[PDB]
């Protein structure tokens, strides 16, 4: 019978999959964790057995009746084997996007700058610029970093990126997408299952939905941190202008985390942010695993693996080996479960631990389910696990009880300002980032932003969905998406956004079957097994239910919802909008840091831009020489040109950037040389 083949043929590949998984998984792990020639060879070549592998499957899959199965277990496994991916793309254009991949990663993860004043002096985006864009409180440093990265390292990425578009969307365009962002978007599809389908398009309205649901808090949020950051960086940000993008913690502004040393509402109060805590005690990465790990096991879920703490990385190498320092979480295959993260000894390593811990207890409960199902439900479920258990290990509650807050720590309503100020500023900070990140890729993708347009759109978007403004005009030789770790390294994002959402409906039907009794925000899920088991019970399935219903049995809802994400953050709410009484509300999109320099301009090529902004460069360097009796190398970098028969120009010096010419000065030496023509 077709079943009873079937069968056997699923048990088959299953089994054969699970062992070539296993062996590109481990292989991608020693590039990840010892970047190497070698381990790049390694890798390309156990990824090319297990993908030549797919294809085989996916064409002897093909046979098998793709309706008439018996146990729709049996069919869904078929659908997908059925899929013949990558190999859409010749064997030329195969290898040439696996070699575009390994160079965007390899680009991302070893890219450095190096200071003008030492040019020997060089800093890795991993620890040196995130150490400066986290704990920098000079505005001048801080633009230096984030440019830097952008122009040594994005620049690099380019090119690479304009192709990677191509391949992609001619390998999702052939897998029968209408390209690679629809082919993203399938991860969240359901078909077949009446009051639980779910389209591709529909997760495009959801989010746009919801989106403007937190838009309010959003942008009271907006409103507080850019009046917090007047005070932190005075002159240098209109009352009613974006925040611009090198004041906001890290190296994108992806969280506002970081700015909570400058931003905390009840400074005089014990500190809720206990990175001291963790430095003043003996806390190192071990510990930190060893904390997410009790938080699991009380509870109820198993312990970490011997394998994992054997084959895991929690700590920096050195300067022994390059690694990929971003936690990441792995599931090799075979009881292998592992985690790549360069832990410090900060809050924020803390919470990133149960997080990354969380992907591994998903991994291990679905372990006992088909290969092909072992996966999330979708892969925001997946993202939403450790955030739910970061959501309690975040509580003063929590934390008082592990030793980091004092014993006496008294919970008053300026305290859980504080704490639900601080979630928010990861939180809610992110969730525009996200939607306007993805937004982007998935427009690139359909084709609606074409290649000479790609930064200029980039930075619409953010002035306008994000409140955010560059601080440094950009050209289309920039790819700021990319010097993002999940745009080089070629990973989907809206997983962060709907993640978002589910983690409080989750964290709403887990405390009440925790007995919580209060407001959501004071819940610590700590020691019930009546909450771990509810979860439990729905990891255990992997992707074998669709993720609405999985939803349902969690939740009581098919779908997201941001009631529960807006419930948590009703104090706060209020309370912003209370302390912004007296601050603008929502952002112009005009105002920019450069712009009040910049002076306007009266067959014309890119060739006449260089031989323009050499000119100036030149007429700099004799109004230096004359006007001032300096001699300064200003070149035709030093020239920033925006909103370009019309452009806008201003002046910096070399190896400052920060340091723009005042506009008077650039004028008189237009006008000294404006005899030269
Ligand atoms: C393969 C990917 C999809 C993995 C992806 N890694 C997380 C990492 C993480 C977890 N909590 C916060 N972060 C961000 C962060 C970045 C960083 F460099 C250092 C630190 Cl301490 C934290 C992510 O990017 O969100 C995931 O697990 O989703
Ligand atoms: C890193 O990779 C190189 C080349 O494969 C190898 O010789 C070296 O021993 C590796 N180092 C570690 C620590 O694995
Ligand atoms: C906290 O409580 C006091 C009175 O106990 C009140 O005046 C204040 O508005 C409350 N909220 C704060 C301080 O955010
Ligand atoms: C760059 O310019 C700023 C302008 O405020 C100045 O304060 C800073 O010292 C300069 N840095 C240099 C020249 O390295
Ligand atoms: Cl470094
Ligand atoms: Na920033
Ligand atoms: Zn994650």
């Amino acid at each position: 019978t077709i079943e009873e083949q079937a069968k056997t043929f699923l048990d088959k590949f299953n089994h054969e999959a699970e062992d070539l998984f296993y062996q590109s998984s481990l292989a991608s792990w020693n590039y990840n964790t010892n970047i190497t020639e070698e381990n790049v060879q390694n890798m390309n070549n156990a990824g090319d057995k297990w993908s030549a592998f797919l294809k085989e499957q996916s064409t002897l899959a093909q046979m098998y009746p793709l309706q008439e199965i018996q146990n729709l277990t049996v069919k869904l496994q078929l659908q997908a084997l059925q899929q013949n991916g990558s190999s859409v793309l010749s064997e030329d254009k195969s290898k040439r996007l696996n070699t575009i991949l390994n160079t965007m990663s390899t680009i991302y993860s070893t890219g450095k700058v190096c200071n003008p004043d030492n040019p020997q002096e060089c800093l890795l985006l991993e620890p040196g610029l995130n150490e400066i864009m986290a704990n920098s409180l000079d505005y001048n440093e801080r633009l230096w970093a984030w440019e830097s990265w952008r122009s040594e390292v994005g620049k690099q990425l380019r090119p690479l990126y304009e192709e990677y578009v191509v391949l992609k969307n001619e390998m999702a365009r052939a897998n029968h997408y209408e390209d690679y962002g629809d082919y993203w978007r399938g991860d969240y599809e359901v078909n077949g299952v009446d009051g639980y389908d779910y389209s591709r398009g529909q997760l495009i309205e959801d989010v746009e939905h919801t989106f403007e649901e937190i838009k309010p808090l959003y942008e009271h949020l907006h409103a507080y941190v850019r009046a917090k950051l007047m005070n932190a960086y005075p002159s240098y940000i209109s009352p009613i202008g974006c925040l611009p993008a090198h004041l906001l913690g890290d190296m994108w502004g992806r969280f506002w985390t970081n700015l909570y040393s400058l931003t905390v509402p009840f400074g005089q109060k014990p500190n809720i942010d206990v990175t001291d805590a963790m430095v003043d005690q003996a806390w190192d990465a071990q510990r930190i695993f060893k904390e997410a790990e009790k938080f699991f096991v009380s509870v109820g879920l198993p312990n970490m693996t011997q394998g994992f703490w054997e084959n895991s990385m929690l700590t920096d190498p050195g300067n022994v080996q390059k690694a990929v320092c971003h936690p990441t979480a792995w599931d090799l295959g075979k009881g292998d479960f592992r985690i790549l993260m360069c832990t410090k000894v900060t809050m924020d390593d803390f919470l990133t631990a149960h997080h990354e811990m969380g992907h591994i207890q998903y991994d291990m409960a679905y372990a006992a389910q088909p290969f092909l199902l072992r996966n999330g439900a979708n892969e925001g479920f997946h993202e939403a696990v450790g955030e739910i258990m970061s959501l309690s290990a975040a509580t003063p509650k929590h934390l008082k009880s592990i030793g980091l807050l004092s014993p006496d720590f008294q919970e008053d309503n300026e305290t859980e300002i504080n704490f639900l100020l601080k979630q928010a500023l990861t939180i809610v900070g992110t969730l525009p980032f996200t939607y306007m990140l993805e937004k982007w890729r998935w427009m690139v993708f359909k084709g609606e932003i074409p290649k000479d347009q790609w930064m200029k759109k980039w930075w619409e978007m953010k002035r306008e969905i994000v409140g955010v403004v560059e601080p440094v005009p950009h050209d289309e030789t920039y790819c700021d998406p990319a010097s993002l770790f999940h745009v080089s390294n070629d990973y989907s994002f809206i997983r962060y956004y709907t993640r978002t959402l589910y983690q409080f409906q989750f964290q709403e039907a887990l405390c009440q079957a925790a007995k919580h009794e209060g407001p959501l925000h004071k819940c610590d899920i700590s020691n019930s097994t009546e909450a771990g088991q509810k979860l439990f019970n729905m990891l255990r399935l992997g992707k074998s239910e669709p993720w609405t219903l999985a939803l349902e049995n969690v939740v009581g809802a098919k779908n997201m919802n941001v009631r529960p994400l807006l419930n948590y953050f009703e104090p706060l709410f209020t309370w912003l909008k209370d302390q912004n009484k007296n601050s603008f509300v929502g952002w112009s999109t005009d105002w920019s840091p450069y712009a009040d320099q910049s002076i306007k301009v009266r067959e014309w090529n890119d060739n006449e831009m260089y031989l323009f902004r050499s000119s100036v460069a030149y007429a700099m360097r004799q109004y230096f020489l004359k006007v001032k009796n300096q001699m300064i190398l200003f070149g035709e970098e030093d020239v920033r040109v925006a909103n370009l028969i019309s452009f806008n120009f201003f002046v910096t010096a070399p190896k400052n950037v920060s340091d723009i010419i005042p506009r008077t000065e650039v004028e008189k030496a237009i006008r000294m040389s404006r005899s030269r023509i």
